[PDB]
């Protein structure tokens, strides 16, 4: 087993990498160190700075290292990118995407673990609700919608050429190493600015002053856990989240008791492409005996302390 | 009103250019004639010789004609090419298509009418039922995921940039000026073969020497009429059928006496990648007052007609 993991200089994907490392096995990464750092991939780590959008790169990479399995968590992770430069997110998700995907075809590889957004994908949840993969995919930004794609392209690849694939739906992401640049990344902001007195930007759901959007918050630590067990075994679509809902609000104030500080809230009108609400039901991967180790409190209470410390 | 028609030099373009230009409007037409014909465009009408996947040349044309709305029939449409090219089915359709939606955007055009195909999108259709727009998408080949990720980035651009427009599901589409490789390419080959009298190929259903897979045919001049509805009225997506479906063996039939010869039939097993049934929900059109003009045995002798000339 050789495990290519794409993105692994970031932030999920550096967890990943240390997690299949902790499990004995051979890993390597391939990252154009886009948002990436290349302190995130430990010393004993084949890494590849190639971009996925570069053919010739790509299959390089694949005859060097040889994977049997790939991971693929490369992508430009940003729904307000994507609405601003639909074109970029394309040519990232889509574009490189396919150039990974023929790649494993011609090189064999047996399954490929996408990295999907749960939180976007099924466009808004009603109040109460909760997103089962059964639900279709209605994205709302450029960004969800390459990754909807995506998943089609892989479904066909699966059908047509054999190749076996799951794609892992994550909701809202957060934890230690993660930069202070996304969507979801507003715990990274949020721990980082908060913990030195700056003021934060608290966009609204509806109206500027308002508590703010609603995710599903995982550890990353969990999502890793949930990468480890749909690689050795599982197959097709699962969503990777804890089933509970937080505000935005909630969130800086989790953040502000952690810290030990009060904050400085700037309010600001919501943002394009944001989804108002999006909760989902992890019970088809709890069925496989995956659960989400660490809750809310706990997480956040990491997460600060990382940033407390972190240089 | 300007409407632009890429693919208007193709089968099912050819006959919408002559539909909007009968109803006095000023159109324009956009092709690479990688397998459509100039003469299919009549005189009068600026033709653009340019491939969707030229930045540059899309760029031009917008600027030439300034187009309000635009219907998007260009494309790889087959099914069997996308499956041995899928790199080449992805260029044109979603690179191709993208570069498209960018400059509608950057030229503020009112409405998008894009040439879906129902017949590949939703799937297997189980017997006694017929696939409604609510049915989500379960697409099987690259060519087929094409066409649902356009659909995706339609929405997103539509929830996005304000963008309107409609997506036609068109089931298997025959008629005057068809080549014998879209999807309802069978009704092509069998009229110019059995006209030739030379053997044709049918390919078993399930079991070898059965009636054949079942599709739901849909003569060219009434998706043109759809898509002139559509284009004034309609937003969303809607499938283009007669809700009634046909083995291949009933096509041949069907052929052969609009031919008056017997065909000679060379048996073969079914193969991979074809789908057993498609057969379309046209209740959501019909609600609009649309019906087909034309049944399936008029249509037949109607394209058996073209091909007799077809020199
Ligand atoms: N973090 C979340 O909350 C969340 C939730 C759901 C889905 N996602 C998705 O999961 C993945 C991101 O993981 P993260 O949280 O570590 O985010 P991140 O943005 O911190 O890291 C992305 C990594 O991929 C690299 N990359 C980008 N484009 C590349 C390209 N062209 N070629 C090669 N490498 C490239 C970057 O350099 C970086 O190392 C993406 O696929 C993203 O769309 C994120
Ligand atoms: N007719 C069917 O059975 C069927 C059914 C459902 C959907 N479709 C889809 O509907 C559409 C219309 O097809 P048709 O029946 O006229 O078939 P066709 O193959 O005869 O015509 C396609 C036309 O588009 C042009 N084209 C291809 N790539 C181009 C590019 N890169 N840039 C500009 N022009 C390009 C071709 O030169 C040609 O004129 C296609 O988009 C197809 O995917 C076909």
């Amino acid at each position: 087993m050789r495990v290519l993991v794409t993105g692994g200089a970031g932030f999920i994907g550096s967890h990943i990498v240390e997690d299949l490392l902790a499990r004995g096995l051979e890993v390597a990464v391939l990252d154009n160190l886009a948002t990436g750092k290349r302190e995130n991939v430990p010393k004993g780590v084949p890494f590849f700075r190639v971009d996925l959008r570069d053919k010739e790169g790509v299959e390089r990479a694949f005859r060097e290292f040889r994977p049997t399995h790939v991971s693929h968590q490369a992508a430009q992770a940003s729904v307000k990118v994507s609405v601003e430069d639909p074109v970029l997110d394309f040519e990232v998700n889509l574009l490189g995407g396919l150039n990974l995907l023929e790649a494993c075809r011609q090189y064999g590889v047996e399954k490929l673990v996408f990295a999907s957004t749960g939180g976007a994908i099924y466009g808004e949840v009603p109040e109460g609700e909760r997103a089962e993969e059964t639900w279709p995919p209605r994205p709302k930004s450029p960004y969800a919608a390459s990754k909807a794609a995506f998943e089609h392209y892989l479904s066909v690849y699966g059908q047509s050429y054999g190749l076996k694939w799951v794609s892992l739906r994550y909701g809202n992401v957060y934890g230690p190493r993660q930069d202070p640049h996304g969507e979801a990344g507003v715990v990274a902001i949020f721990a980082e600015r908060v913990l030195k007195g700056l003021p934060v930007t608290l966009y609204a759901r509806k109206t500027p002053g308002d508590e703010g959007c609603v995710r599903d918050y995982v550890y990353v630590g969990d999502v890793a856990e949930a990468h480890a067990l749909a690689l050795f075994s599982l197959e097709g679509i699962y969503n990777v989240g804890t089933g509970e809902g937080h505000t935005t609000r909630e969130v800086l104030m989790a953040v502000a008791e952690a810290a030990g500080k009060a904050p400085e809230v700037q309010p600001a009108p919501p943002r394009p492409g944001d989804l108002e609400r999006s909760v989902l039901s992890p019970l088809k991967l709890m069925a496989h005996g995956w659960r989400p180790k660490v809750g809310f409190q706990e997480g956040i209470r990491l997460t600060v302390d990382h940033f407390r410390g972190a240089v």
